[PDB]
C-alpha cells in the first residue's frame, strides 16, 4: 500500500515528437520546423494511449522546439490508468528482470517503458499526444521518470538554454486533469496484441533509441 | 458464442527439428513411450494460475507430436472476449473466405505458439504462449476440432482419426492485469515473428486458411 502509493505517483514523459534531421517517406509525417514554429511559438494539450479519446492519461506539460526537432514533456496522472500499470507490471517478467544497475527499480515506469515506447503527434494543428508501442516517425522514443528534470537530462541534444525554456513551462492546474481515463484494462489488452504485429518495432525503436542519444546515458528504456 | 469453447492444435516438437538447446531435445522414442504409441491442463505461458482448459487428444506421427487442446475457461473467455473488441488487428477480420471470430482472433495474435514442459514426470502441461521455443510449434485456432487439423498438410486421414477418438468449475485463477503483464514481455521476445513465420512455413499452414496472423 505505502510502497503501492509511490507505484501510482505521477509519472512524467519525454520525447521528440519530430526530429527534423529526419526525411520521412510518406508525405504525411512531414512537420518541418517553420511549420512547428508558427503554431507553437508567436492551452494544456491532452495525452493518451494510442490516439485513443477514451485513454485520456494525463496531460503535455511542455512543447518546446529546438535545434533537433520538437521536444515533449508530458505527465501521466490517471489514477485508473497508473494501478492498471501497476497489477500488470507485478505480473511481468520483463518488469522483473528490473532496470539496469544504479537505477531504483520501478515496475510502473518500466511497465510504461515496455509497452509505450513511442510518442506520436498527430491531428487546431496540435489536437493531443499519444503514447504508442512505437511511433512512425523516427527519433519519436519515449522516455519516462519519476522527475521531469530528470527526464529531460536523459537527451544529450538539449543544451542548459533549452532545458531551461522547458522547465518554465512545467512548472507552470490543467483542465484535462478528476480522473480523465475512460477505459480499462481489457482495452489496453486488446491494443498489446496490436503491437505484437507492427513490423520492425524493436530495429525503430533502437534506431531512435541511438538516434536521440538515450543510449549514451542510463534510463528505463527497455529496447 | 464468442465465449463457446475454442480449439487449438498444433505440433509439440518437430522430430525432424534439431533443438538449438540440449535441454529442448525431444526424441520420437521417448514421446511415444509415455504416449499411447488425468487430461494434461492447458494453460498460459505455463503460468498455474493461468489453466485455461485441457489437452483433448495428442497422436505422434510422422513429424512429430501433435496436440489437440481445448480452451474452456469462461473467466478467461469473458475477458479475451473484451479486449478482442479493442484490438484494430482483430478489428481488421480474416482473409476473405473465412468469417470473423475475434475471440478465436485475439487468441491467434496472442498466443501465436504451443510449448510442452515435460521437464521433470512425463508431459505435465502444454502452454498456449506468443512463440514457442521448438521450432514448428505454430498454434492454430478454431471452433470445429475437424477444422483445425485439417489445417496442417502433414496429417493423414489415418492420423486424424486416432486424434479424433480422442477429442471425441473454472480453473482460471488469474486476471485482465496478469495477461497484460504478459503481453509486454512478448514485445521483447527475440526474432518472435521470424520464428513465428518459420514454424507456419514448416507446418504448411497459411493465413489465407487460417486465423493465423504472424
Amino acid at each position: 500500500d505505502e510502497q503501492q502509493s509511490q507505484a501510482v505517483a505521477p509519472v512524467y514523459v519525454g520525447g521528440f515528437l519530430a526530429r527534423y534531421d529526419q526525411s520521412p517517406d510518406e508525405a504525411e509525417l512531414l512537420l518541418p520546423r517553420d511549420v512547428v514554429e508558427h503554431w507553437l511559438h508567436a492551452v494544456a494539450l491532452p495525452l493518451n494511449i494510442n490516439h485513443d479519446d477514451t485513454a485520456v492519461v494525463g496531460h503535455v506539460a511542455a512543447m518546446q522546439s529546438v535545434r533537433d526537432g520538437l521536444f515533449c514533456l508530458g505527465c501521466v496522472t490517471s489514477p485508473r490508468f497508473l494501478e492498471i500499470v501497476r497489477r500488470a507490471s507485478e505480473k511481468s517478467e520483463l518488469v522483473s528482470r528490473g532496470p539496469v544497475s544504479p537505477l531504483q527499480p520501478d515496475k510502473v515506469v518500466e511497465f510504461l517503458s515496455g509497452s509505450y515506447a513511442g510518442l506520436s503527434l498527430s491531428s487546431t494543428p496540435f489536437k493531443e499526444v499519444a503514447l504508442c508501442s512505437v511511433g512512425r516517425r523516427r527519433g519519436t522514443l519515449a522516455v519516462y521518470g519519476r522527475d521531469p528534470e530528470w527526464v529531460t537530462q536523459r537527451f544529450p541534444d538539449l543544451t542548459a538554454a533549452d532545458r531551461d525554456g522547458l522547465r518554465a513551462q512545467w512548472q507552470r492546474s490543467t483542465a484535462v486533469d478528476g480522473d480523465p481515463f475512460r477505459s480499462d484494462s481489457y482495452g489496453l489488452l486488446g491494443n498489446s496484441v496490436d503491437a505484437l504485429y507492427i513490423r520492425e518495432r524493436l530495429p525503430k525503436l533502437r534506431y531512435d533509441k541511438q538516434l536521440v542519444g538515450v543510449t549514451e546515458r542510463e534510463s528505463y528504456v527497455k529496447a
